[PDB]
């Protein structure tokens, strides 16, 4: 059957490897890092995944906060913290978690955090160096998916690999990765890639997903991904992050139980990208708190 | 057999779209909008290139100085030289032609030109912008691209496109544009996209491009796409511009098999500056920022 990688165990490996590196920096009497995170009102998924990055701070040694706020806040009030925050020397890197109230607009939000402390990698400066292949503050989700595949030794160059989402902080970017140059400043995956969304047909999806060597679901949509669709040996990377009942769970884009039995590898939904998500988080954090890139 | 659509005729189009835009704007006592080019080194094409977009200004009434200057120049002094043009109200829009010379970081270049004055849409803003499809000033070739499949009429919602090649200037962007939500800020095409580039073995090409509603060649490698590669009815967009000068297609032949096709020359490349005049106007305008 499918190798099934774990996300769970990667993380907590790359985990590993900031502990050490923070270690490093603070032993050579560098000031500890200190990661910042702003949650506006009451997701209760939003809740969750604060606490997931407040752990990781946490067991990686790096100092962190969280600033709640109500969703009664306003854009500018929100500006003016974002703007604290960007100034305050001890402050390394800065993440506001999303998504927030409509009546505050996240691009101009995402471009008031210092480009330097962009954690996220959302700042307009971050995905225009992306997108022209230079060193930046990759975002977190995409470098995770890019990193189970670079880990577990899956090729990519010359490759087939079709992203289901289009999503500029999840799809594209990974789109962005997977198909770019391995030769630029900041590598890509030299694969031949393809970007489904929407408003592809279920047909036209399949027919391009049986294609693939590699097959990277971000779409959110439940059974999407179905053996049938799965060329024999794919690995499959799955980034939905659905929840349905059955009691209240957790399932990925992938129907992980058929394709299994198909794929050449697979990640689970739970513990596959999810907390490699928050692993990649703190790699971007030691490196904002080293000054590395502008 | 295939209609082939004339990049001279819509590019005219275009043209006398922006010569009426210009003159109600000047007709309410706006200045009249000024492109200035800085040319570098001696590039027989820089210098046809440079002239051909001189001479589109001066036919929709857009004011120029192409700014000629040898290979010998100093990178500081070029950023010097950029921030005047940056500062001098006059100048609406500026454009640095390529290529520089091995000696010069472009990159350093293109995001020294304001954004604001940056008629190609190379600035790392600019570049962000796009790909999180805001409002920006988009690059010309991959909007020239756009324009003759809108404009032809060719729908591309759940349709399926294919592009050979990634450059940062053309190829991405074109599949920028093509994938993303026609709902946003700056509209996409909707459609499916699939990216090729020089690691594609050929045989990966074509079991991508005959699944291809529309097939976008920008890799800058003479017949490249052949008919086999191509299914029977397909809108076939050569972005190709090839000193043997001729496409990336297959002309004579493509032409049988496909729905659409455009030649060359007298296909993109005129687009190319049509689209620049229009960004000329946005600027001048200053919409945006
Ligand atoms: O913190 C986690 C996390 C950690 C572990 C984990 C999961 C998620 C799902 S799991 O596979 O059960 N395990 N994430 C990943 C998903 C995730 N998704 C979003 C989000 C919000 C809106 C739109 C798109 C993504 N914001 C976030 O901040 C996070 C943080
Ligand atoms: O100036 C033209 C142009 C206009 C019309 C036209 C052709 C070319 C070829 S044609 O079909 O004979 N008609 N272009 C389009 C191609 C083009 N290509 C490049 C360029 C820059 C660096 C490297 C390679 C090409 N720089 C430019 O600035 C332009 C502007």
């Amino acid at each position: 059957e499918a190798v099934v990688i774990s996300g769970r165990k990667l993380a907590q490996q790359i985990k590993q490897e900031v502990r050490q590196e923070v270690e490093e920096w603070v032993a050579s009497g560098n000031k500890r890092p200190h990661l910042s995170v702003i949650l506006v009102g009451e997701n209760p998924a939003s809740h969750s995944y604060v606490l997931n990055k407040t752990r990781a701070a946490a067991v990686v040694g790096i100092n962190s906060e969280t600033i709640m706020k109500p969703a009664s806040i306003s854009e500018e009030e929100l500006l003016n913290l974002i703007n604290k925050l960007n100034n305050d020397d001890n402050v390394d890197g800065l993440l506001v978690q999303l998504p927030l109230p409509e009546h505050i607009d996240e691009r101009r939000i995402c471009n008031a955090v210092s480009p330097d402390k962009d954690v996220d990698g959302f700042h307009v400066i971050n995905v225009g160096r992306m997108c022209l292949d230079q060193y930046s503050m990759l975002p977190a989700t995409p470098w995770g998916v890019w990193e189970i595949i670079k880990r577990t030794g899956i090729p990519t160059l010359g490759k087939n690999v079709v992203v289901a989402g289009r999503s500029k902080n999840v799809g594209m970017p990974i789109a962005m990765l997977l198909h770019t140059d391995g030769a630029h400043e900041r590598p890509g995956g030299d694969a031949t890639v393809t970007i489904s969304h929407r408003y592809t047909p279920k047909e036209q999806l399949k027919k391009h997903t049986i294609l693939a060597d590699i097959v990277i679901s971000a779409a959110g949509i439940p059974n999407l991904i179905t053996a049938d669709m799965i060329k024999e040996g794919a690995a499959v990377i799955d980034v939905g992050i659905n929840r349905v009942h059955d009691k209240p769970k957790l399932v990925g884009d992938v129907d992980f139980e058929g394709v299994r039995q198909k794929a050449g590898y697979i990640t689970p939904v739970p513990g596959g990208v999810g907390p490699m998500t928050v692993a990649m988080l703190m790699k971007n954090t030691i490196i904002a708190a080293k000054k590395v890139l502008r």
